[PDB]
């Protein structure tokens, strides 16, 4: 028993990290089988990166202005090209520590593992959560972009995520690993504001029912309510709202409980109206949202 | 910017994990040069972990009962031997991916990175910390037993956890690596209660000096107080003591800051007699207590 936020082991990543640099400015890369990929912001100067041209950047660099350390080996650059927000930089060889992969796009809601790098050497792991207005609450600093996110399943790596920015709220832009970014945001150096974000309802139900089965109960009620009803109230407090698919997702925590989705729908319900008076919930103040229900059956399975 | 539980990256530490198996008991192990370690009630069927004598289980046994296997491959135990807890295998196989390594006894308040494990192979990673009553309120379901808790400095891996038990209240205890419980728990199935827990104030007290570090700084004062006099109201709140070792890694965040230690107790010391006041810090209505002086270090300044 217990619950805590759990991340992917991170060592299938580790053996794929490497540094990047053109210039003066250095960040981190992806090296799998004999191609590197990394934000294609490197290529800028500090002047650049205000309004970039950036096919106009790369077409003026060739291979040797691209400086990639495995370690303390480098690696030699023999070709380049540009996928949208990324740079591919292919290599003479190939990363035998290359594990079975592919790139992903994930939807708002879904979590991923983000290996936190600096100069091609990772710091730590944690877990996170696209959020509904495309941004993610992270913790990263200069240097961290080429930091990639991912999921691992059986033995394969999916990767989902490419740091590169911060926004003035402290949270988080990125790319998918084909280059494209997560929301309205654009790689320059300009202060760029998100959507309002919202709430993810179906992950909150599914973090309720794992504070049940860990015995935290408080909140329950035997009010009832329809699936209509709840996503009012859930909408009014600007919650997404619960999908017949979702409920059907929390279908596998609903049997272990004992307690019908839509009956913890009223209780949380009640929680919006009424809050938590100054109660906990798994020694939460506030409603966890960053928990999928494939995340909490992983870890409550068997009580 | 943003602020998270941060696990440490996990790939020095897989690579050590193996699986250890007597009769039809499994758990984890460690295998790090040619020593594989493990806890010893693997030894044991479920009938005997009611009243074990271990030693009069073990000399019941010799080399070839146990195997020991890292994925399908099997690793042949040469040697045997019980260090407290902890059961050691000496196999024919030095781990070609052992880590600089130490092992280490925490002390409460100290966090540390858990390598949730199954069968040997890794399936997730979280941060923890030893609470004062020598529990950790971690994750882990049936068949964790070897899991292992660690911290990484420079590229040496210290090891401080290997998991043993879960307690009624659904927290867990073990050892370290030299198989000493933490705490006065036994390996052994029976009905065993934690102490009843404090609040870490050495962490409470860095994560106060990350607010400040943040500009979050309404709750500082002009009062002053001694470590004695500070020490004797903490107790009154379930508060933990602060020792000189407390005062000494309050260091660095005290010079970056210039708040003097005894100043920031005296804030803390207010905070308890008055209250939050529907206040913020950091964003939360609690006070966090398993940030370490150095997780708000290396997460403010990248490692
Ligand atoms: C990658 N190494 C780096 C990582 C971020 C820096 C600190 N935290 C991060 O997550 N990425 C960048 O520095 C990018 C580079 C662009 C995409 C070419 N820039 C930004 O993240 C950024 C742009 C603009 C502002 C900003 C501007 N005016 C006012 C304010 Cl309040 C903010 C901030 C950051």
């Amino acid at each position: 028993s217990g619950f805590r936020k759990m991340a992917f082991p991170s060592g299938k990543v580790e053996g794929c990290m490497v540094q990047v640099t053109c210039g003066t400015t250095t960040l981190n890369g992806l090296w799998l089988d004999d191609v590197v990929y990394c934000p294609r912001h490197v290529i800028c100067t500090s002047e650049d990166m205000l309004n970039p041209n950036y096919e106009d950047l790369l077409i003026r660099k060739s291979n040797h202005n691209f400086l990639v350390q495995a370690g303390n080996v480098q690696l030699r650059v023999i070709g380049h090209s540009m996928q949208n927000c990324v740079l591919k930089l292919k290599v003479d060889t190939a990363n035998p520590k290359t594990p079975k992969y592919k790139f992903v796009r994930i939807q708002p809601g879904q979590t991923f593992s983000v290996l936190a790098c600096y100069n091609g050497s990772p710091s730590g792991v944690y877990q996170c959560a696209m959020r509904p207005n495309f941004t993610i609450k992270g913790s990263f600093l200069n240097g961290s972009c080429g930091s990639v996110g991912f999921n691992i399943d059986y033995d394969c790596v999916s990767f989902c995520y490419m740091h590169h920015m911060e926004l003035p709220t402290g949270v988080h832009a990125g790319t998918d690993l084909e280059g494209n970014f997560y929301g309205p945001f654009v790689d320059r150096q300009t202060a760029q504001a998100a959507g309002t974000d919202t709430t993810i309802t179906v992950n909150v139900l599914a973090w309720l029912y794992a504070a049940v089965i860990n015995g935290d109960r408080w909140f329950l009620n035997r009010f009832t309510t329809t699936l209509n009803d709840f996503n009012l109230v859930a909408m009014k407090y600007n919650y997404e709202p619960l999908t017949q698919d979702h409920v059907d997702i929390l279908g596998p925590l609903s049997a272990q409980t004992g307690i019908a989705v839509l009956d913890m729908c009223a209780s949380l319900k009640e929680l919006l109206q009424n809050g938590m008076n100054g109660r906990t919930i798994l020694g939460s103040a506030l409603l966890e949202d960053e928990f999928t229900p494939f995340d909490v059956v992983r870890q409550c399975s068997g009580v």
